[PDB]
């Protein structure tokens, strides 16, 4: 996926370079780097300065997060949030020939990271859904009222969908709740032993772990150490569960060579003792795990060393979830947004084919 859906080529979503430089309107599903290619390129800025009626649309949270970065503040005058599950009419003007197109857009929650949404577009060339990145459990799409008309799913011409784990190997992934419970109980069994027992959550430098931090903090009464928390300045229910102070039993700090540090009983922020008593440190790396069709779930926690663990965590839907979602949507066409590492377009397209009307 390179930004443009065939049905509405004058809009660009999650890609801002190359052909997307002529967009009549821009959309951002969420603040992950690989969906923000070109979003602050000079050539785009140049183009915004001679095209005054071009806006960027996203969720309220996405607006807030994007605008906390100094490098995207230039968007301030041109960003419009759209409320979640609130169908909103948008006008797309031709800068030169003066053509006018109207589209109605509805934001649906994607379950991927703070601010993450799917965009349902309705207009005079059919209904389309761009999912962005999503993780939706079975039944979640069936509950989304604005995907339906008169008790049946809307007629959807094309779905542009997150196919990150769209291969039958990734058949099942433990739920959000199961992942959280496993991590909670591992952390609780360690940090309640003494004040000197500490956990390092080894996380990627990306939004989407806040669900985990918030819940661990709420349940355990401990704030989580992070490198930077200023992006949540106006998000109290996230902010108050994080800290920049090193004196805490849960850390999600980050440092360029941080797994070497852990192999010498140092956390990334450098704290190794308190009252000259060494901290007893375990590492927990949230990581995607999956089970095949014919298997049962195994433990969300995998022990990798005396003091090291992997914990199930997924930003994206399983293959069974993708199939259930698309089966339910029953669009005419389905377009993979991404080719999983070990497969091809043809295999992914052909996996999806039987779930579509043409
Ligand atoms: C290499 O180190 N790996 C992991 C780990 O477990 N990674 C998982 C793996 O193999 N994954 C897959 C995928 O298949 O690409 C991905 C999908 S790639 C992607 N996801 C987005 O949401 C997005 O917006 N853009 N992009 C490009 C997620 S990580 C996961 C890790 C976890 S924590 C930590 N410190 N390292
Ligand atoms: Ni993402
Ligand atoms: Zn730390």
């Amino acid at each position: 996926f390179e930004g443009q859906m065939a049905e509405y080529p004058t809009i660009s979503i999650d890609r801002f370079d190359r052909e997307n430089l002529r967009a009549r309107a821009y959309f951002l599903s969420h603040c992950h780097k690989d969906h923000m290619k070109g979003l602050r390129a000079p050539t785009l800025k140049r183009r915004l300065e001679c095209s005054l009626k071009v806006y960027l649309y996203c969720s309220p949270v996405t607006k807030e997060l994007l605008l906390t970065s100094p490098k995207y503040r230039f968007w301030k005058k041109r960003i419009i949030s759209i409320e979640i599950e609130t169908p909103t009419q948008i006008s797309l003007v031709d800068e030169a020939s003066g053509e006018k197109e109207e589209i109605v857009v509805t934001l649906l929650p994607a379950g991927h990271c703070p601010g993450s949404v799917m965009f349902l577009f309705q207009g005079n060339n059919g209904t389309v859904l761009y999912t962005g990145d999503f993780r939706l459990a079975q039944g979640e799409a069936a509950r989304m009222e604005l995907l339906h008309s008169g008790g049946r799913v809307k007629d959807i011409q094309s779905v542009y969908l997150d196919t990150t784990f769209c291969d039958p190997r990734f058949y099942q992934i433990p739920s959000r709740e199961e992942c959280l419970s496993g991590v909670l109980e591992l952390v609780r069994s360690w940090i309640t032993r003494s004040p000197y027992h500490v956990v390092w959550l080894n996380c990627k430098a990306a939004y989407g772990y806040e669900y985990l931090f918030t819940n661990l903090s709420e349940e355990l009464g401990v704030q989580v150490h992070v490198n930077k928390l200023d992006m949540f300045r106006n998000m109290p229910e996230i902010l108050h569960h994080l800290t920049t102070d090193r004196n805490t039993q849960i850390h999600a700090c980050r440092h360029p060579k941080a797994e070497e540090y852990f192999q010498w009983s140092k956390l990334p922020c450098g704290i190794t003792s308190r009252n000259r008593i060494p901290l007893h440190i375990i590492s927990i790396k949230p990581s995607t795990m999956w089970f095949g069709e014919r298997s049962r779930k195994t433990n969300v926690i995998v022990r990798t060393g005396e003091s090291s663990y992997r914990a199930c965590f997924s930003f994206h839907s399983s293959y069974s979830e993708i199939k259930d979602f698309l089966s339910y949507l029953c669009p005419v066409n389905a377009y993979p947004n991404v080719i999983p590492v070990g497969t091809t377009m043809d295999k992914v397209v052909e996996i999806l084919k039987p779930l579509c009307r043409s």
